[PDB]
């Protein structure tokens, strides 16, 4: 009901989204992409292929 | 005023502490401790040779 006013109120709450320190977080992804690895189960099949290029 | 008591009282304080999960600990400083260093200025001086053991 009333379509038209909620392109206002989805973007209240599309700009109270957090803010994330990108060097903290580029470091921290640097860090712990370098020697952690998953498990090499079936449950997690494919699931390790979508992160080399990262 | 009472310093006996304060045993207990002390207590109280000693054993608030926050549980620290030791594998994530190590974690975190095994992959941050590989690469990052502090700056090389008059401030931070004999402050490295510190950390080197750890």
């Amino acid at each position: 009901d009333e379509i038209d006013k909620q392109n206002q109120v989805i973007l209240s709450e599309l700009c109270k989204q957090q803010a994330q320190d990108l060097i903290w977080a580029i470091r921290t992804l640097r860090a712990n992409f370098r020697d952690h690895q998953l498990e090499s189960s079936p449950r997690y099949d494919k699931i390790e292929d979508l992160f080399e290029p990262l």
